DNA sequence: TAATGGGTGCACT
DNA sequence: AAGTGCACCCATT
């Protein structure tokens, strides 16, 4: 069970996914939402991984509480594999929008090595 | 494995339902879509597990759409006095006032009369 | 958005 | 009767 800190202040939940996908695509692992609400957003492996992320808003501390369950997984973390799917495209794609420069550079250098078949 | 007969022609997944719903509602029968695509839709009880099943598929080569029953059992008691009191039926029926189905408000209106009397 | 658990409709894929 | 991503819900304390 790993508490992340510090976190991000989200203004809007649908901040929390690419801010997750930052941390997690590197690791070969891509999450999807299992469910969501107005204060809270449940993350998941895309498809029976036990691997879980709960992200839930705290009035107490008003702030949003990210939570990492279970790290073992029940597949192989391939992030070649990933890069080809929509959702990462669409993931770099918002990175150039939002001008992060260096999570870009983060990506094409991890894209580099996958294309050259290098441990991940 | 019932086909049903005749079938409106229909020019959209999403003009399946209310049909369907005009149909068996009076049956106690609560129907919600399991999954839809451009050319095929599944219907089921809504959950309050029940195997009774609604197909409507389109026919490229024919170029209509049939709807078939399935597993006509329930596993659970059709209530018409129940369904009245929920979301959908009530936005069922506010959508029949929009579209002016002027015949079928009245055979509504009669089956909630007789449901509120306790009448079979 | 009390905190925290889960249900399920349904269109995308 | 495609499987599942996602969000609109509800339940219990
Ligand atoms: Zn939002
Ligand atoms: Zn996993
Ligand atoms: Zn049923």
């Amino acid at each position: 069970l790993i508490h992340l800190d510090p976190v991000p202040s989200f203004e809007d939940r649908h901040e929390i996914k690419p801010w997750l996908q930052k941390i997690f695509y590197p690791q070969g692992i891509d999450i999807v939402i299992e469910r969501s609400d107005s204060s809270k957003v449940t993350f998941k492996c895309r498809s029976a991984c036990p691997f879980r992320i709960r992200a839930a808003y705290s009035v107490r501390l008003q702030k949003w509480n990210v939570v990492v369950m279970n790290n073992i997984h029940s597949h192989e973390l391939r992030f070649d594999l990933i890069t080809k799917t929509d959702d990462y495209k669409k993931f770099k794609e918002n990175l150039r929008q939002k001008n992060d420069e260096k999570a870009i550079k983060t990506f094409d250098e991890l894209e580099y090595k996958a294309s050259l078949n290098l441990p991940l």
